[PDB]
């Protein structure tokens, strides 16, 4: 029950090879509609575009998105994602050439193909209603 700031902001260098790893909790029950919220963005400042948005809306769907010149793109959906209610859960995102490859504990979950270089990512960001215990970038 340690646990990070929330929102929790780290600056990063990503590429081909790399892997985010995201672990924490909900902090509230399915009921209440807790959501995760993880941005990919290509700027340091705060009206910086997302090239890769990661939205858990937990219990009803996944989401995913990037926002380019200030607009949301693309939607792309995922139904059931096996997060569980009230449990830790262990999020990877690894970087490969063309895509992001999501894990969620410990099964694979979805190829997001690259929208723009993920040289261009600065700072990642993880936020909304969960309780963090670590944000790591390995390679």
């Amino acid at each position: 029950m340690s646990s990070l700031p929330v929102p929790y902001k780290l600056p990063v260098s990503l590429s081909t090879g790399a892997c985010v790893i995201i672990k924490g909790r909900p902090k509230l029950s399915f009921i209440n509609d807790p959501q995760l919220q993880v941005d990919f963005y290509t700027g340091t400042d705060e009206d910086s575009d997302i090239a890769f948005h990661f939205r858990v809306h937990f219990g009803h769907r996944v989401v995913m998105n990037s926002l380019e010149f200030g607009v949301w793109k693309l939607e792309e959906k995922i139904h059931y994602v096996p997060f569980e209610d009230g449990e830790p859960f262990e999020l990877r995102i690894y970087v490969r050439h063309s895509e992001y490859e999501v894990k969620v504990n410990g099964q694979y979950i979805y190829g997001f193909a690259h929208r723009h270089p993920p040289s261009y990512v600065k700072m990642i960001q993880v936020w909304r209603d969960v309780s963090l215990t670590s944000v790591c970038v390995y390679n």
